[PDB]
């Protein structure tokens, strides 16, 4: 019996790591369970959408063509639908058309200046599968689903003959009064970190850049006496995101004296080696870093696999 506790700021990639082990140790998510989803996906889809079409009012972007000026009227008519569970062809086209006007676009390439889900491209550019008539969502689809954790979750299963309790919890400041609730018996501390996110501003604070805050976070945690018997492991998530990401927006916006290039290898070991400077006990506690995309499920497959024989040792 292994207790395993995720722990990070909001939207680092927790709960996404959790939809996993259903995939990797059970069989997927059913039919029953894809459906579940659906609304989801087209409430996530409708809302992308709209918080960029927001943005263009606040930013005075104009509308590539005049006329998606009505499209953009039709699509507040239309989108109580979405939310339901249901998509038109009609809305669909709406959403389409919108999408890809080039004042959108320009609009959708300033999104550190507002604050867009990691998933708005994935749905809006897959907009004509997704709006199939009797469509139900993919594997994919679901571990892409953005929904606020609040809250305490526990999930079960068994793996390498351990029977795991996964607990995860929500990392917004409001959330973080709750996590003393499952400092007991923690066999392991999975830290989930945001790669992507040493250029965004907290949803909750738009004053405080959000690397640093979960930097502050890894501190606490890491340092905590409490669990100096726990095996700390730091997972520096959304690589695929930081990867795109480091080549036009520059580090120098969390770190001022960085002095290397737009890369990723050489930007994400820098990344690594500020978090690990944080541990004030380095020749008595261990940090276990792996870098990840939580989406992929290959990529947590064998990241997991590794993570357990370290829990084993
Ligand atoms: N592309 C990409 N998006 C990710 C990754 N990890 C999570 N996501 C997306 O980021 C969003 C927030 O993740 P979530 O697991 O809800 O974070 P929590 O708030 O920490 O539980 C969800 O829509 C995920 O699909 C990743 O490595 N790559
Ligand atoms: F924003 Al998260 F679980 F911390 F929804
Ligand atoms: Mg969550």
């Amino acid at each position: 019996e292994v207790k395993l506790l995720l722990l990070g700021a909001g939207e680092s990639g927790k709960s996404t790591i959790v939809k996993q082990m259903k995939i990797i140790h059970e069989a997927g998510y059913s039919e029953e369970e894809c459906k579940q989803y659906k609304a989801v996906v087209y409430s996530n889809t409708i809302q992308s959408i709209i918080a960029i079409i927001r943005a263009m009012g606040r930013l005075k972007i104009d509308f590539g063509d005049a006329a998606r000026a009505d499209d953009a009227r039709q699509l507040f008519v239309l989108a109580g639908a979405a939310e339901e569970g249901f998509m038109t062809a009609e809305l669909a086209g709406v959403i389409k058309r919108l999408w890809k006007d080039s004042g959108v676009q320009a609009c959708f390439n300033r999104s550190r200046e507002y604050q867009l889900n990691d998933s708005a491209a994935y749905y809006l550019n897959d907009l004509d599968r997704i709006a199939q008539p009797n469509y139900i969502p993919t594997q994919q689809d679901v571990l892409r689903t953005r929904v606020k954790t609040t809250g305490i979750v526990e999930t079960h299963f068994t793996f390498k003959d351990l029977h795991f309790k996964m607990f995860d919890v929500g990392g917004q400041r409001s959330e973080r009064k709750k996590w003393i609730h499952c400092f007991e018996g923690v066999t392991a501390i999975i830290f989930c970190v945001a790669l992507s996110d040493y250029d965004l501003v907290l949803a909750e604070d738009e004053e405080m850049n959000r690397m640093h805050e979960s930097m502050k976070l890894f501190d606490s945690i890491c340092n905590n006496k409490w669990f100096t018997d726990t095996s700390i492991i730091l997972f520096l998530n959304k690589k695929d995101l930081f990867e795109e990401k480091i080549k036009k927006s520059p580090l120098t916006i969390c770190y001022p004296e960085y002095a290397g290039s737009n890369t990723y290898e050489e930007a994400a070991a820098y990344i690594q080696c500020q978090f690990e400077d944080l541990n004030k006990r380095k020749d008595t506690k261990e940090i276990y870093t792996h870098f990840t995309c939580a989406t992929d499920t290959k990529n947590v497959q064998f990241v997991f696999d590794a993570v357990t024989d370290v829990i084993i040792k």
